[PDB]
């Protein structure tokens, strides 16, 4: 046996959820298999961790453990993507050197096992790491890939990670084709490509995604996240420029049938972020959040963390906020967690293991 009994599908109705508190629904959570593709590794991290690399390298004296997580973070939210971001550039004060990341990837490794997530796509931004400290992009990478291995080996593989590169906007030292040409150079160990930070028209660098889906790295980039932005034409150009397989978030697709449609179509999933979502003010509440009426259009959507470090959260989280706001059931959720299978960009002989083992 392993430490988490994971539900199987024959399982799910003999738990009646309804009679349970919040702490023994949290178990019921725990024991989903699931299969998360879109979390931040670079900004992965508990509580605990942040502060600690704060005073590793004494960086807020005069600031407490409380107001260092108020100053840096984003759990009680903000006004909008815009503001996340800024405040995803501080964090980046922990990104002193090549050890604190090797231990940040590691610790978010084992964080996703305990909370018994099996299939594990993470993503980073190599330019949103080096920025702050001058590092090195290659010796970045290579922190990341050894804190991973290190931590799925003493784990015996019970827990599969892979990793997407991250080009973005909104940060110094940002640079999409540097981003491109980073993960092709590293294609071995980047199974997908995306775009993040600043939500904008990726139609501007359509040779550059060109280049690296017709590589032979699929792509899932940022879009229909921002509701501020005044059309959806990051979505058009999305899925009919960039060619993505996924798109992350993706919520406000809702507002739109000839976009449900062609998701639909194409069999393109949306990578949901509730919380996320939520924080940063993209649904106005839980209670109205677009994945409800997705979902029920006949959308593929999964479940996602986004960034567990930002927002003080983890998976587990974004589970009970879908069950207790929206009345998502255990089958909606084991139906997500196999689409989320199905179209993720691990080695297909790894995700037929894990099919088999869990699904
Ligand atoms: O991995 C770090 C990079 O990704 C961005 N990033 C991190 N989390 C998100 C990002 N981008 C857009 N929207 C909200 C959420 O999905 C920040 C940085 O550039
Ligand atoms: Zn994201």
């Amino acid at each position: 046996q392993e430490p988490i009994d994971f539900l199987k599908k024959e399982e799910l109705k003999n738990i009646d959820l309804s009679q349970m508190s919040k702490k023994e629904r949290y178990k019921i959570w725990k024991r989903i298999p699931k299969c998360e593709l879109h979390c931040h590794l670079d900004l992965c991290f508990s509580a605990d961790f942040f502060v600690s690399c704060i005073r590793k390298y004494n960086l807020q004296p005069n600031l407490s453990d409380e107001e260092v997580l108020d100053y840096y973070l984003f759990a009680k939210g903000g006004k909008s993507l815009g503001e996340f971001v800024e405040k995803a550039i501080k964090v980046a004060d922990i990104f002193h050197d090549y050890e604190v990341i090797e231990d940040l990837a590691k610790h978010a490794v084992f964080n996703k096992y305990k909370e018994g997530v099996v299939l594990m796509e993470f993503r980073y931004s190599p330019t949103f790491v080096a920025f702050k400290y001058n590092l090195d992009i290659e010796l970045i990478h290579q922190a990341i890939v050894k804190g991973i291995k290190e931590v799925v080996e003493l784990l015996d593989h019970k827990i599969h990670v892979a990793l997407m590169c991250i080009g973005d906007t909104g940060h110094e030292a940002a640079n999409i084709k540097a981003s491109a040409d980073f993960c092709l150079k590293h294609k071995a160990d980047f199974v997908g490509f995306d775009h993040g930070g600043h939500e904008v028209d990726l139609k501007e660098y359509k040779e550059i995604f060109d280049y690296v889906r017709e590589s032979g790295v699929p792509l899932s980039v940022h879009a229909g996240e921002d509701v501020t932005l005044p059309n959806l034409n990051t979505l058009y150009s999305a899925i009919q420029v960039l060619k993505v397989e996924r798109i992350g978030h993706g919520i406000r697709v809702a507002e739109s049938q000839e976009l449900i449609d062609m998701v639909k179509e194409k069999n393109i999933l949306l990578e949901v972020c509730p919380i996320s979502n939520v924080l940063l003010k993209n649904a106005k509440s839980m209670d109205t959040h677009p994945i409800r009426q997705l979902y029920d259009a006949g959308v593929k959507v999964s479940v996602n963390s986004d960034d567990p470090g930002m927002f003080l959260t983890n998976i587990n989280d974004d589970y009970e906020e879908l069950y207790t706001h929206l009345n998502f059931t255990l089958e909606d959720f084991m139906k997500m967690n196999e689409w989320a299978l199905e179209k993720s960009f691990m080695d297909s002989n790894i995700k037929d293991k894990i099919k088999n083992l869990y699904f």
